């Protein structure tokens, strides 16, 4: 890799993994559409075995960026409208709360406020049938966002009802083979356990625990090079040879509603460039990330902004991943560890090594 992006790299990670004491990472620099890696620490600190390019780590929540995209490439094939409402998919959903909100309320999380998590309780297809006809909204959809898993984890099992496939057989058939994504799993194959990387939480080795709309909310496991891959594909869609795919990606990058100065995207989240760091940086802290706030609907949505800084973090009790590229500059990072650090301190980092490159 040029010295220039070594530099700034290893001057900004390392004392970053010291500060946070996280056992391993994997960061990808995207530079001009070429991809840079470099890794540090472990995957299993027991087993003293060291993060690679095949290390697979727990994406988290970056997982919805993907779940955004397979609903944008069903909506490309006119399987499904986001204008739709929720009981079109769902006839059972009786309850009359459900009256207008539709795919585009539940992939943005403005359907009223669902729950950001799934009680643990809501094991069987009833007992999520049950959960949502009982839920009382606390807002007419459309007006206040709510990130919740168990919003935008809704509309990916919905998306993909008409195809006739599974969530799983969907997102590797027509986002994951496509793509190239040879090392992207919802659930890990055996062959590929090895490459498993441990999360820590406490000083306790942890994997993500099985949920209710696991798969279409924070279940992807992915590797740095897989992810790199993702990102480049995020950068310039009009060169991916799947049509509907490449209009997918670029309906997950419009922008259906403002809140401060970021857009909300099908998955990703966006902000003008260039950007206020202290916009971003600020913005992450999971007490402002997560918080009841108020929309402004953008209509009609503005289509992919190639001068935005497009962004999602994510995390599960012992990982903490983040992605972040800016396609008019052809500059995007990834940055996947087995712990799960500050929000703030992520952001930081991304932005002090991109701004650097330009
Ligand atoms: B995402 O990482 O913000 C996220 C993930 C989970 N999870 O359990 O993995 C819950 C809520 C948000």
């Amino acid at each position: 890799a040029p010295q220039q992006i070594n530099d700034i790299v290893h001057r900004t990670i390392t004392p970053l993994i010291e500060q946070q004491k996280i056992p391993g990472m994997a960061v990808a620099v995207i530079y001009q559409g070429k991809p840079y890696y470099f890794t540090w620490g472990y995957a299993d600190i027991a087993k003293k075995q060291p993060v690679t390019q095949q290390t697979l780590f727990e994406l988290g929540s970056v997982s919805k960026t993907f779940t955004g995209v397979l609903g944008g490439d069903a909506i490309a094939r006119g399987e499904i409208k986001l204008s739709d409402p929720t009981t079109k998919y769902w006839p059972e959903l009786t309850a009359k709360q459900w009256n207008g909100i539709t795919l585009l309320h539940l992939a943005t999380y403005t359907a009223g406020g669902l729950p950001l998590q799934v009680p643990d309780e809501v094991k069987s297809s009833s007992d999520l049938l049950r959960f949502y006809q009982n839920w009382q909204p606390a807002w007419a959809p459309g007006t206040q966002r709510l990130y919740a898993n168990s919003s935008i984890g809704l509309f990916g099992a919905l998306a993909v009802k008409p195809s006739g496939l599974s969530f799983e057989q969907a997102m590797q058939t027509r986002v994951f083979q496509p793509l190239k994504l040879n090392h992207t799993w919802i659930n890990v194959p055996p062959a590929e356990e090895k490459n498993y990387a441990w999360g820590y939480r406490e000083g306790k080795a942890v994997h993500v625990s099985p949920g209710a709309l696991d798969a279409e909310a924070y279940g992807v496991k992915s590797t740095i090079e897989d992810m790199a891959r993702w990102v480049q594909s995020n950068l310039k869609p009009l060169d991916i040879n799947e049509k509907t795919l490449q209009q997918g990606i670029q309906l997950a990058q419009s922008r259906y509603w403002q809140t401060g100065d970021m857009y909300q995207g099908l998955g990703w989240e966006m902000l003008d460039w260039p950007v206020n760091p202290d916009s971003i940086i600020n913005g992450s802290d999971n007490k402002i990330a997560l918080a009841a706030r108020p929309v402004k609907a953008i209509t009609p949505p503005t289509p992919a902004v190639r001068a935005s800084w497009v962004h999602k973090t994510g995390a599960t009790g012992g990982f903490g991943s983040y992605v972040a590229f800016i396609p008019e500059k052809e500059l995007g990072i990834v940055m996947l560890a087995n712990k799960n650090y500050p929000n703030p301190a992520r952001v930081d980092a991304a932005w002090q090594i991109l701004n650097a490159l330009q």
